[PDB]
């Protein structure tokens, strides 16, 4: 596995999750994964600028570029690459109601604005597991994970910004959801049923850190590479 | 100035502000800070391991071991050493109503028990800066932190434990304090009273994520050298 990190920009959003499918619907404009050799999908609004990330390997610093699979938009009924993916992560976390989190790393290989909207209908949810200072008497605290989950919305039509040549987080997350498909034994997820917005508490795991789901201080991602 | 990061052990807590201090009580037993030239103290309960730590200055990472500063601890009337600083920073979170935050890395230099133990009298207040999914209608979420405070308590008797030779955080942590004194340019900030539990949301810095403040993706700890 690689280690990743990099500094956030100042105000930069936090890795967080998105669904966007309910039935049969789908979102308008989204990033989209197709499984290679295959035509299984899945969705997200996620798109997070790595600023200026490092890989490490087995305690050494290395270089990602030097076997991808390429990461794609979905505009209407238009899909389109916009990036190559080196590495990607999935855990599952929770127990009786299961949350699937895949994070994949990839580079930009077109500057482009990238539209997202969802469909007419409110489809779109997003999905964070919010540190919490927790207290049990008079003890030391500790920190526990909330599930946030919004309501349903219909994400409003907007413009993002991706350049070539940088590296960005993207993930792909699923509540309850169904084995889509997978590339290079990364499996992705995805559920098509709206989201409880009441959760409860979720115990940590040291995967869901590896993958980014859950925050931690001064911890790396770690995914795998492609192999 | 160094990027540190290291992978989480299993749920260990994120980092957080102690204060123990108001009027003339100090805790009876908590991790100390001296001034280098001075008898100023602060005062933290704060102790998170780092697993397995990488330190990374100006792109290569680098064996930081090879001018430090001792940090002890205060056992009743009793002040001990228990370990080297080798880096740290300052910064303040906030306009009208200032958090000031000093994160020092530092190694134990014996493997004992530490005690913390608080004042008889409730003195002892937590802070934590928790991330949340903030989201304004129709449109993709962002991160905004809250300041989460805890209420006053008399911290109850414990023993940490640290080992030789491995790598801890600690903070040092004011709401609206004064400057006591500064290690090798580090101010360290102390306050003396009570913080109103009521709080609001605090707007995102790149020091707060350098010093750890508050928490982002994949984004490391940066501090200064001892210099
Ligand atoms: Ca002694």
């Amino acid at each position: 596995p690689v280690q990743i990190y990099s500094p956030s920009l100042f105000g930069e959003p936090a890795l967080y999750g998105s669904t966007a499918t309910i039935g049969q619907r789908v979102p308008v404009a989204a990033v989209c994964m197709q499984a290679v050799g295959g035509a299984q999908k899945v969705y997200t609004y996620s798109l997070r600028e790595l600023l200026d990330p490092v890989f490490v390997q087995n305690g050494n610093i290395i270089d990602i570029t030097v076997p991808t699979y390429p990461i794609y938009q979905k505009d209407g009924s238009d899909y389109s690459p916009i990036g190559d993916v080196y590495a990607a992560h999935f855990t599952t976390i929770g127990s009786s109601r299961p949350v699937q989190w895949t994070t994949v790393l990839w580079r930009a290989n077109i500057s482009k604005q990238i539209r997202l909207r969802g469909h007419a209908t409110p489809t779109d949810q997003f999905l964070f597991f919010n540190p919490q200072l927790s207290m049990s008497g008079s003890n030391l605290p500790t920190t526990t994970y909330g599930l946030t989950v919004s309501s349903l919305v219909s994400l409003t039509e907007r413009q993002e910004e991706i350049n070539a040549g940088k590296w960005y987080l993207s993930t792909f997350v699923a509540f309850n959801g169904r084995r889509e498909f997978d590339n290079y034994g990364i499996p992705f997820y995805l559920s098509l049923q709206q989201i409880d917005t009441q959760q409860g508490n979720y115990e940590p795991t040291t995967e869901a850190y590896n993958v980014g789901a859950m925050l931690n201080t001064a911890t790396p991602l770690k995914l795998h590479l492609n192999a």
